[PDB]
């Protein structure tokens, strides 16, 4: 007693804009430092009957039976993500049923520390996640500064990591947690020092690497497996997964730990798992631990690389001047054009993009940056040769927005009316759309 | 720079499962009541590259652009949902982006009374939900009952809500939200009493539909929404919908409730959206708005109400002694096997169901009875004549489970020996696949 008809003639209201969708990411120029395009397997089980199944609880240990196809996946999981991550079961635990990032975070934190418990996290501004503790003058932001209670640290002017305020911070703050892993961090972390400051306060370290889980999977960067007792990462990112979310946890350092971090995924905050993000994960996780994948996230790196220094070359200031990773902030404050105009100009030409915080700036309202990356990108077959012309095509928009700007003012209203119809962004969105839609998508 | 191969050529490891899974779906006899079967078009929707996107905030509000078709599938879910609740979009708002039902109460419950908050809701063993505030001697098992303050009431020894403890428990304990609506309750709710109830105390009103949304937006049960201040519900269960919530706030109740309950979803406690999910959802809340989905909802409630008259005829308890919607719950008590032993001997048959608690169970170690539901049964085709056939078949476990429990007693360790092999067992399993394996599978 149900339609099993496609979604073309069940629903054709919806598969429209589907396939409208599909058109736009496949003639776009796609920057999200946090995005990614899943291959055809992940898509295969994210529609998996897979997630029919009701299992609350954990393998071997379920509510209810008939779970015995599910189990199978759910420790292949397991397995799959401690060794990619390069860590020994016996050692290092790891749980494959949060939902998001973001739940992953609040559900590892709470294990952790409890209601009440003191987190320090990097700030927002500063290229800090919401989740970090993240709170305003005017409202407890996250949930993470409010069932928390929450310090934040700067970066310097320079836009990198302080670790004497950290320090400072830590001793005078007393935080049983302090987090390290960003959203918006261009450059690789020093977790030695962060172990040395947690261990100096009793503190536990805690590392998000969601933004550059592929680097240290693969040993490109820094390893924070060695010094932290939990990492927590997405796996829709660089990773290249599903929307979902991974909790590691070191057994050796803290015995007891795998029960608080289990029993706060379930049944502390979420209820069933769902079986479809965990297959697809898997399946990732196979792709992830293989010499390929090493070789797709080294080219993400050498096209972050050849990014920045094309930009430097064009004149364009980058913070911290550079990038270890697959992530760069453009400064652009010499321009004078804030980061939502120049967001705005680069959606007009089919440039994905996010305005971005800086270091010097004190709001969250006119951020002076945009933030960009390479895994997208990278994931369609741009080499280093083509990373010239995304540079030229951003220095194109940053001179438009800049015309558009003398030409309408500062107002971000008067600005964007200046953008229909632009007959040099009708031009540039052309060779964006001509060059994007030839590019192979999965 | 990526790997298009099929999930069969990428990693046929986890396609064998994930067919075996498939296998086993069709051939068993469903009677879990929060389960059901996803037709196509909601699976291919789930594997959509509309997922790839990162779209923080909400529609026409969205931190990055690029999301001018995210927007549109964003908005057409919440108006569809609107349609299908039988609300107005002026007088109730609709949040579409919680990832779970767990995350969404957690979420409104969050929004309405914030840390430390006062809420009660209906126990664990009395039908009620982990997220509705439970808590046990031994620990604050939910977060509902750590990050607020919960009172938990119970039913009567019928298995009813005794509405006089309710309101001797609200004046006495004096919380900001009253919840109803729960996971194991086999009769419709006085949703009048509550909202006068909570009226007395200046309560909110909630209601938790997931397990009955289907009767609520056809019409064929109560209606919360005339006195709620916040209704949610899942997508997955008697709705047919993939793996999601709902949240429901009521504006003209509380102007300003939008805002509080929008903010709780993010950027409180999730980050990005799942836009598969809400792909999904649009496209099945098309379906729940047709005549068609109706009769099926009608045929649920048909079905249960056989397979309670049914078992009845065979001299087995019912917790209420019937059921106004989809569920029932079994008392065992007269057979002295517990509910453990027999959701063992069901799995055995490839009958799924799970063990449920009963009023006069204490604790939830050795509950005394078994809950079952018609949804998934009615989504393959099954009809009244059909329920004393599966009636017939859940006697048969019984008997058997007594049989075994005489055999080998009643540790469970010991009663699990003589389950593999037994011949009742493996002819009652084969005449189960048999019917099973032969009605319609989506
Ligand atoms: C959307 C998002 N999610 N997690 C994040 C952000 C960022 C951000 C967040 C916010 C923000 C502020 C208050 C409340 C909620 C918010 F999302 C404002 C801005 C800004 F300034 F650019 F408008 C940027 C950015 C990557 C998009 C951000 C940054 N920078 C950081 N570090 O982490
Ligand atoms: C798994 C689940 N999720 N939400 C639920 C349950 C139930 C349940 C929950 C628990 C439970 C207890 C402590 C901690 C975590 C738990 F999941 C124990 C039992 C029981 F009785 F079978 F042991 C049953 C049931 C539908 C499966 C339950 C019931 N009854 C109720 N009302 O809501
Ligand atoms: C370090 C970090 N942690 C957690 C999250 C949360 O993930 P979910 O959105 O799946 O909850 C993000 C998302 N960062 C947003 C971005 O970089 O674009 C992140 O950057
Ligand atoms: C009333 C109610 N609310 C919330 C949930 C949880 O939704 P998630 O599992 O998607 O978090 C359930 C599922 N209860 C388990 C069952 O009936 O089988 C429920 O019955
Ligand atoms: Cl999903």
């Amino acid at each position: 007693m149900f339609n099993n008809e496609p979604l073309e003639q069940i629903d054709k209201e919806l598969h429209d804009i589907l396939a409208d969708e599909e058109k736009r990411q496949r003639e776009t120029i796609n920057l999200i430092a946090s995005e990614n395009l899943t291959n055809g397997a992940v898509r295969e089980c994210l529609g998996n009957r897979v997630s029919n199944k009701y299992s609350e609880g954990y393998p071997k240990k379920r509510y209810y039976g008939g779970n015995d196809f599910i189990d199978k996946i759910e420790e292949l999981c397991q397995k799959r993500a401690l060794e990619a991550f390069n860590v020994s079961d016996e050692e290092w635990g790891v749980n494959v049923q949060p939902l998001s990032g973001s739940a992953a975070n609040v559900q590892a934190l709470y294990a952790l520390v409890g209601v009440k418990g003191k987190i320090m996290g990097m700030h927002l501004c500063s290229g800090g996640h919401l989740t970090h503790g993240f709170f305003d003058e005017k409202k407890k932001v996250s949930i993470t500064s409010d069932m928390f209670e929450s310090k934040l640290y700067k970066c310097n002017s320079q836009g990198y990591v302080d670790l004497d305020a950290v320090r400072e911070m830590a001793l005078s703050f007393k935080p049983k947690v302090i987090i390290c892993g960003y959203t918006s961090y261009p450059r690789d972390i020093d977790y030695q020092q962060f172990r040395q400051i947690c261990d100096e306060v009793n503190a536990y370290l805690f590392a998000d690497i969601s933004h550059i889980s592929s680097f240290v999977a693969c040993n490109i960067l820094n390893n924070p497996f060695l010094h932290a007792d939990v990492v927590t990462t997405t796996t829709h990112k660089i990773l290249r997964g599903p929307r979902s979310a991974l909790i590691f946890f070191n057994k050796k350092r803290n015995p007891g730990i795998e029960q608080k971090i289990n029993s706060a995924v379930f049944p502390s905050f979420q209820g069933g798992p769902h079986n479809n993000k965990i297959a697809a994960v898997a399946c990732q996780l196979k792709e992830v631990h293989s010499p390929a994948f090493k070789e797709y996230t080294q080219q993400v790196l050498l096209n972050s690389k050849a990014l920045a220094k094309a930009l430097i070359s064009k004149q364009i200031d980058l913070v911290t001047n550079g990038t270890d990773n697959h992530l760069i902030v453009v400064d652009l404050r010499k321009f004078s054009i804030t980061g939502s105009k120049l967001q705005e100009t680069c959606n007009a030409i089919n440039v994905s993009l996010n305005k971005n915080t800086i270091p010097s700036d004190v709001d969250c309202v006119s951020p002076s940056g945009v933030r960009i990356g390479t895994p997208a990108m990278t994931t369609r077959g741009a080499k280093e040769k083509d990373m010239e012309f995304i540079a030229d095509v951003l220095a194109r928009a940053i001179k438009i927005t800049v015309d558009l700007q003398e030409q309408y003012g500062k107002k971000l209203v008067d600005f964007k009316k200046g953008l229909p119809g632009n007959a040099q962004l009708q031009q540039l969105k052309q060779e964006v759309v001509t060059w994007a839609g030839a590019l192979p998508f999965p």
